[PDB]
């Protein structure tokens, strides 16, 4: 249904000539709140995003392609698939970059009901998809539970210490803090903020955090499923924390969290919690080898959480 | 009358290091509505643009000045003239880029007509160009025949075949499509799509064509005098649509297409065409070589429109 | 208390991949209004900067960290201290790029006035910058007289010519104008022009400028402490023009002045002088050695006016 191309330019760049990550969370965004609007023709904003696996890394100089496509529609809310493609422009090859999945909600204006009329359905494919978004919407509203469930078979007792020929190091170092002022270009029309913004920022603060553990080039492998908790406006700041949660090899896993003020809740010290995130990285050295991170070594209580955390993570992962 | 200096930066720069055409069509055009809302002392946009050719390619590192004047006020509109320079800031070399005419219509709030006064004339140019500035007009309005005209003499026979060992391509794998959300960077302060706007985001999905027909590394040679045919404000989705449309040895023609649709035609799949254009690019290899584009072979009946449209379309430039 | 953390990517750099100064200035600025604004709870618009000079120049890959605190709420305004560290990513290494002061000004809505709590005191520094804010307040107020009364001292006789084999040049070869147009994103949500952002298109006419007299690479050194003399607001258009002021050695100043005029004003011809700035450049070859400027020969009385300028603003910075 609704299709955009990205020519990869040194502005969408990363140092080492790779298309920022971000950047390609917010185009995949833009694409599917298209597809969401051309479906419920008022607007629309990100309500949740699935798990999301990168299969390549794009460059600068190559064409980024992405396809949105409304698979079915519930009441308010609406499923998109996702999919991009990248072309190499000088030996003319593609590849799968991602398949994913992201819901939308209308958001009418401003005390009428919205009505979203039944997606079209044509092919096998369509009415395959269609069942299918019922069940993946399950594994949505079940996944803070699932995770919940998790970590009370993890240990809880903090006592755990690695030898010290282990090699471990602390996640102190690897913190991270900034902060964003929603301008207009960062939200739609009626002043919300557009969740596709919020993720580029997470994600570069994200990359920060990993850089700061292995002091080499990290590159996006995954995000997890996550769920925007409420809406951000023209004039909020959003302040994002990141830091490194647990290392498993050649992945590591940084959390971030946002929260939301506006100008008067911003001197008053009482935030939005928005969202947080938790993204997987690799990175390279300069001869291009996969890095191994080093064994983690929780110390304080929050620590300890965000270890047993990253791998509850992992292991809903996995399965 | 009204200057812009611009250091061309990474961030305004292609895969080669050299400006994005595209860029520079945004810039012009910002200059030359400046000049005309100095005449004019309301919001102008753009109504047309003149054949514009481009006599260099500037690089990262050198600075672009942009100078334009208003030559003559009609009723609403007037003629802005354009002329672009180059400067290397290592040699201090300067060379010109581009000498262009714009066209913009003032548009007054809400209910008010506009008083368009005389522009004053005191150099000899200053009346030679106010004269010419009527003939230049007559050309912009008589243009849309001319070309109709033209293809009446074109054969309208699709049986035009060429040779096996001729290499004939297809155009079909050049086709590319892409969308843009209107935001308010992207329009004036009462909404209005800036026309330059939409000459960046035209060239960029434009060039991405013409790197699909040779694998290398396009440059923007000319775009046709074309016009905006209706408004564009904050909120529209623009839809692009660009082919290559013909081949003559080192040139390559690249067709775009431009639709509006607000958040409800969107929905409703009716759009508004807001203008179509023709860009010629050349193209270098890494040896930077000129580029000998393939001979094309058209096959769909709107293959074939498009092969004789090219056709008159040089003719009218070549006279 | 505020925190940003930004990586310095392709889009942030010039030429030779280092962190643009204004988009620096830019930053600091964004940092420093938050700081004012998480204390006052209102919106906040710059006043006035400090006298700010730059340790490092930060590349592209390194990671830029500012923190602002409120230091000395008054009336209306308070002075906000700022400082930026770089981070190198690869070694780890810290460096401080910047120690700085601005001072942000209360912009209630619209008949209320302001009531600014006292900035809670803790630590020894606390109350010594406390005491300090009302000292540095007294030289920003006296700043103008004390330059106005050193160009009392200064010959005020346009009789200065250098030898034939002095080799001096003039300064009008490196005149700079341009113009930028102040859109949604440049203004908080109230439409009042970010202070920062008139810094960063400011720093990028004022390099280019500098760039005009020694065909090399300038980098920033400083920036004298200066006042916004008045309000900016969207549709504002600004007019830039800059002019190398003198030479010292290695150093070059430039100055820049910056105009605003809405709509009305700019066909009317009649601005408002927002501010001006005096920027003092380093520049090296490309072998990285520090450049020595020509010396300077004026020639107009504007020319002289600002020879013995950056003199007498030389002399107040050595003290
Ligand atoms: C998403 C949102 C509307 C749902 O909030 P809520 O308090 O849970 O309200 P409800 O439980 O009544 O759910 C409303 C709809 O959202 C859906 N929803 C709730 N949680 C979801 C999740 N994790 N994933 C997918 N859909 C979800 C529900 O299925 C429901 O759909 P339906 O109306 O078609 O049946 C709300 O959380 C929100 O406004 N989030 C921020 C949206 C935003 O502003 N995004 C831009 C970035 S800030
Ligand atoms: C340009 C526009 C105002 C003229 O539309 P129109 O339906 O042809 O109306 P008119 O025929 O009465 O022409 C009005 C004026 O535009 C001029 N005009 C029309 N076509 C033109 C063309 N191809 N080139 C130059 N000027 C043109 C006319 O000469 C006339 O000038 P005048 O009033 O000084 O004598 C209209 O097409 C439009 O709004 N285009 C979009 C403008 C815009 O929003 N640009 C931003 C990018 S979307
Ligand atoms: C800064 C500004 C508010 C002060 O203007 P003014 O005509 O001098 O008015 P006042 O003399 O009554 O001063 C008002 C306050 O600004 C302060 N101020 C004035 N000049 C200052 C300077 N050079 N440096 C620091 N503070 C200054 C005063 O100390 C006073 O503070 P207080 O109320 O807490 O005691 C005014 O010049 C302005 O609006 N500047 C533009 C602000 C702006 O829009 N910035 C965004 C970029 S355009
Ligand atoms: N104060 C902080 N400093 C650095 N990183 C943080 C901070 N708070 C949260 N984060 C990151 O954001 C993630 C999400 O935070 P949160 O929603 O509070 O859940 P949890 O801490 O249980 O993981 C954390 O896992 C962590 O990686
Ligand atoms: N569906 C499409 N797919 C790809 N390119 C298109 C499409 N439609 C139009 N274009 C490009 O935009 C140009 C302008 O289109 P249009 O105004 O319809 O005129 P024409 O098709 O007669 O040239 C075309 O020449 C073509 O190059
Ligand atoms: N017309 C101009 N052309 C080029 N540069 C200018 C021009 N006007 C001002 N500038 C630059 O801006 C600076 C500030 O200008 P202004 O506030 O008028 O003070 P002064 O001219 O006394 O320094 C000048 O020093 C100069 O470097």
């Amino acid at each position: 249904e609704v299709v955009m191309s990205q020519a990869i330019q040194p502005a969408h760049a990363t140092a080492r000539g790779e298309l920022s990550a971000g950047q390609l969370l917010k185009w995949i965004d833009t694409t599917a709140c298209l597809a969401a609007e051309k479906h419920a023709g008022v607007s629309c904003v990100t309500a949740s995003v699935d798990d999301i696996q990168f299969e390549e890394t794009a460059r600068v100089g190559q064409v980024i392609t992405i396809k949105a496509k409304v698979t079915r529609a519930f009441s308010t809310s609406m499923e998109i698939s996702i999919k991009v493609m990248v072309q190499d422009m000088l030996t003319g090859i593609e590849k799968l970059v991602s398949v994913a999945f992201s819901t939308f909600v209308a958001k009418p204006v401003g005390k009428e009901k919205i009505h979203l009329k039944p997606v079209t359905l044509l092919t096998e494919q369509d009415h395959v998809e269609h069942n299918l978004a019922a069940e993946r919407r399950k594994v949505r509203l079940q996944h803070e539970d699932t995770f919940n469930n998790l970590m009370k078979e993890s240990s809880k007792f903090d006592d755990l210490i690695f030898d010290e020929e282990e090699g471990a190091v602390s996640t102190r170092g690897t913190s991270v803090q900034s902060i964003e002022l929603v301008l207009p270009p960062h939200a739609n029309h009626h002043g919300n903020t557009f969740g596709g913004q919020i993720m580029a920022w997470m994600e570069t603060v994200a990359t920060i955090s990993a850089s700061r553990l292995c002091w080499a080039h990290p590159f996006l492998k995954s995000v997890d499923m996550f769920k925007f908790r409420g809406p951000s406006t023209v004039g909020d700041r959003l302040v994002f924390t990141a830091i490194v949660n647990n290392t498993f090899q050649t992945c590591v896993e940084v959390g971030v969290r946002v929260e939301a003020f506006d100008c008067q809740e911003w001197a008053e010290g009482r935030g939005r919690h928005i969202n947080s995130a938790f993204l997987i990285y690799n990175a390279a050295d300069d001869k291009e080898n996969l890095i191994t991170f080093p064994r983690i070594q929780p110390i304080s209580k929050d620590d300890f959480r965000r270890y047993r955390g990253a791998i509850a993570r992992k292991r809903i992962r996995l399965g």
